[PDB]
């Protein structure tokens, strides 16, 4: 047990729930874990899953990002901000990737689900980059039920930095698809109260969020220190109860944590 291991745990009593935590400092490859092999539900987390994987087929097919999709009025579901602009129209691949990225839209996610052939479809990509622990098993907005216990749309904090670093740093999308992803997450824009609020505010960064039942409160970034290599951080939170609140002061506790002990 290392001290950034035991104040992340002080935090972890304090605030009532269940914390992870994954580091990856790209410096070195050394890794701080808390919880880093427990499941926690991902929500929208698994977003950046999904738009990777659309993302990898674009590599076979130049114009798929410009491929329309119908959006129905019946294919809304709980939280739409860009996709109740386009019902009755259509959206382009692209445009619901950055939907889902950058706004947390949960229709836009379940085209890219589609597009994928399902929820499966986005675990098989999983496992074609080297990821044997994330689960997706659901659409919105099922796959934010977050019950404890459930292993369904879950994976540990040290698969999801392993995979956000191979997807954003590493080689598992072209370079030009690569490029895209961080683009999207450094253009998020639900993402200030979360990691990025602990760190450095000279350092840059991208980020998503994810938020469900169980107060559950999540948020995986990549991240560009002041004079440093890049770090990816996964901090993943889940509480007892069904109703409770959201806590992203927890996640930015856990980043300046893990930012103060590099
Ligand atoms: O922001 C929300 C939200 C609020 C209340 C109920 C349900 C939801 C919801 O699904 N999202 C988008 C998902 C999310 N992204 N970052 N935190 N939550």
């Amino acid at each position: 047990t290392s001290a950034v291991q035991q104040k992340l745990a002080a935090l972890e009593k304090s605030s009532g729930g269940r914390l992870g935590v994954a580091l990856i400092d790209t410096a070195d490859n050394t890794q701080v874990l808390y919880r880093g092999d427990e499941r926690f539900p991902m929500c929208s987390t698994s977003k950046v899953m999904a738009a990777a994987a659309v993302l990898k087929q674009s590599e076979t097919q130049k114009q798929l990002l410009n491929q329309p999709v119908e959006i129905k009025p019946a294919d809304l579901v709980n939280y739409n901000p860009i996709a109740e602009k386009h019902v009755n129209g259509t959206m382009t691949l692209a445009e619901l990737s950055a939907a889902a990225l950058q706004y947390s839209d949960n229709t836009a996610m379940n085209k890219l689900i589609a597009q994928l052939g399902g929820p499966g479809g986005v675990t098989a990509f999983a496992r074609a980059i080297g990821d044997e622990t994330f689960r997706l098993d659901r659409t919105e907005p099922t796959l934010n039920t977050a019950i404890p216990g459930d292993p369904r749309d879950t994976t540990t904090p040290r698969a999801m930095a392993q995979t956000l670093r191979q997807l954003t740093l590493g080689h598992a999308l072209g370079e030009t698809q690569r490029a895209q992803l961080v683009t999207w997450l450094k253009g998020n824009t639900t993402g200030a109260a979360s990691i990025r609020a602990g760190l450095p505010t000279s350092w840059t960064a991208g980020d998503k969020t994810g938020s469900g039942d169980y107060g559950t409160t999540n948020d995986i970034a990549v991240i560009w220190p002041q004079g440093r290599a890049p770090l990816v951080l996964v901090t993943y939170f889940t509480q007892p109860q069904q109703n409770a609140e959201s806590r992203r002061d927890v996640l930015a506790s856990a980043a300046r944590i893990i930012a103060e002990g590099l």
